[PDB]
């Protein structure tokens, strides 16, 4: 299973990969960990993204490109993955497309979760994300067993430097006018399937593991 999760910040596609890559045994490649993990390594290339990231802003293209070119060239991606919060823009879904040709791969499906703007802000400013291993919680919709641990690797939860409402405004706004469209270009390949991400966490897997069924 090679699989996308689109949508907007918020939707639950993270939540979601959780469940998909342990029902499958494939990786999780999110760019937006790949750059919390730099900056939590305090590396020259994630202090530069956190620049972007802190004011809701891509990562420009050609660098995240790369990053998932070289994470995708890996072994452990030979038999499926998931892909969650790339690609962000055309120029990055053209170059996915160059990417995986280069790697003899096709995709088979690409998951669209749908979830009305008004319900985001309340899941993001409200999420908090395991320090040690990125696992996704949220304080009220999706606690975590005991208050402040990650039930994987007890490791401390926080709240993530963009989840603040100025951020998440913009982080929307950017979604809108430069991610938004790429669902036109993967219903283009007609492995598009449209999930509705405004009901509880077990019903959205329900309906993708159905979909993908
Ligand atoms: N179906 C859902 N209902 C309510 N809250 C959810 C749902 N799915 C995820 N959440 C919570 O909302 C926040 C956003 O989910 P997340 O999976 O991080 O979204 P994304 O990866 O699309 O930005 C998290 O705090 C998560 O726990
Ligand atoms: N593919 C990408 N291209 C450019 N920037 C990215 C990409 N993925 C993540 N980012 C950066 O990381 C930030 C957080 O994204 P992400 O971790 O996917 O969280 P969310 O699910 O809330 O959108 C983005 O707002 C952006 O600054
Ligand atoms: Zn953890």
């Amino acid at each position: 299973m090679n699989l996308i999760l689109l949508g907007p910040p918020g939707a639950g596609k993270g939540t979601q990969a959780e469940k998909i890559v342990e029902e499958y045994g494939i990786p999780h490649i999110s760019t937006g960990d790949m750059f919390r993990a730099a900056i939590k390594e305090g590396t020259e290339l994630g202090l530069k993204a956190k620049e972007y990231m802190d004011k809701g802003e891509l990562v420009p293209d050609e660098v995240t490109i790369g990053l998932v070119k070289e994470r995708l060239s890996q072994p452990d991606c030979k038999k499926g993955f998931l892909l969650d919060g790339f690609p962000r823009t055309v120029a990055q879904a053209e170059a996915l497309d160059k990417i995986l040709k280069e790697l003899g791969i096709k995709l088979d499906a690409v998951i669209n979760i749908e979830v009305p703007r008004e319900e985001l802000l309340e899941r993001l400013t409200g999420r908090r994300v395991c320090r040690q291993c990125g696992a996704t919680y949220h304080v009220i919709f999706n606690p975590p067993k005991v208050e402040g641990v990650c039930d994987k690797c007890g490791g401390e939860l926080y709240q993530r430097s963009d989840d603040n409402e100025e951020t998440v405004s913009n982080r929307l706004d950017v979604y809108e006018d430069q991610t938004a469209p790429l669902i036109d270009y993967y219903e283009k390949k007609g492995l598009l399937k449209n999930i509705d991400g405004d009901q509880d966490i077990d019903a959205v897997f329900a309906d993708i593991k159905a979909a993908l069924g």
